[PDB]
């Protein structure tokens, strides 16, 4: 079954005078794998993926500010706010080659960090990842009502903030699996005081949805187009149904990506990580070898 304990030593690194939470284990020596978590979690959503991993790579998972262990400044936090503190981060550890497993918000930062730095990526491990979704109808039925009324100052600020409903609400109806209220008190945890839940509203109204926000919906096609015609090998993970990635388009990218390998986890929604971590973690591992050489 899924593990819900997080046996890992807190790591903390003063970045932009704020301290930031990482995991950090395996070898210091070789290429390291770098784990970008999104929206509303933290890396207890790598927990049962890294243990696959760290036998054989370093593994960082940091904590994005306001998030999880990681210091709360007052911030808008915008998506360039969570640029700026997590190339900090990684500059801060002295990282030079890596490679990158990333999810959603995680898979917008390292898109866009490996476009920037094109020749320190290795390879990219991705799942429901972003990338413009151009009109209403192009986002999944099921939630549409829920993201529009997120994106909104009143409305949306009410159901999050107020209410936490993107912790109590979207996180659980996003894994097919129930998740148990361990799982859900360590999600919980960073967010108890709601004034801390700035950055889990302005997150989805950063989605790059129906051409708004401008300037994400520029950098992350940006992103996209580099993605496209980049020779770097990328391992992407499905599920069915999918949110941000059904079946279909799973298939479509495995032919329009270069050098990509798709992997069926089986049943899943967005937080595939909780529904399958152990096919994801071992298929990583499987993976990274191959990426060494030159
Ligand atoms: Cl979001």
């Amino acid at each position: 079954e899924i593990g819900t304990g997080f046996p890992f030593d807190p790591h903390y690194v003063e970045v932009l005078g704020e301290r930031m939470h990482y995991v950090d284990v395996g070898p210091r020596d070789g290429t390291p794998v770098l784990f970008l978590h999104g929206n509303p979690t933290s890396s207890y959503l790598w927990r049962n993926i890294i243990p696959h991993v760290a036998p054989s790579h370093r593994c960082i998972a940091p904590d994005l500010i306001g998030m999880g262990k990681s210091d709360k400044p007052d911030l808008d936090y915008f998506f360039d706010d969570h640029v700026r503190y997590l190339d900090a981060f990684i500059e801060a550890l002295g990282l030079e080659e890596v490679v990158l497993v990333i999810h959603d918000w995680g898979s917008a930062l390292g898109f866009h960090w490996a476009k920037r730095n094109p020749e320190r990526v290795k390879g990219i491990a991705c799942m429901e990842f972003i990338r413009p979704i151009p009109t209403w109808d192009e986002w999944p039925e099921f939630a549409r009502e829920t993201f529009q009324a997120f994106r909104t100052a009143d409305v949306g600020r009410e159901l999050i903030i107020d209410q936490n409903a993107f912790i109590e609400g979207a996180l659980p109806k996003c894994v097919v699996r129930p998740l148990t209220e361990v799982e859900m008190d360590h999600y919980r945890e960073p967010f108890l005081k709601p004034v801390d839940r700035e950055p889990l509203w302005r997150f989805p109204n950063e989605l790059p949805i129906a051409g708004e926000p401008a300037n994400i919906v520029a950098l992350v096609e940006a992103y996209m187009n580099w993605l496209h015609q980049s020779p770097v090998p990328k391992l992407l993970f499905w599920g069915t149904p999918g949110v941000l990635i059904p079946p279909a388009e799973a298939a479509r990218l495995a032919e329009s990506l270069p050098n990509c390998k798709t992997v069926d986890i089986g049943p899943g929604l967005h937080y595939l990580q909780e529904d399958n971590p152990d096919l994801i973690g071992s298929e990583i591992a499987r993976w990274l070898p191959a990426l060494h050489h030159h």
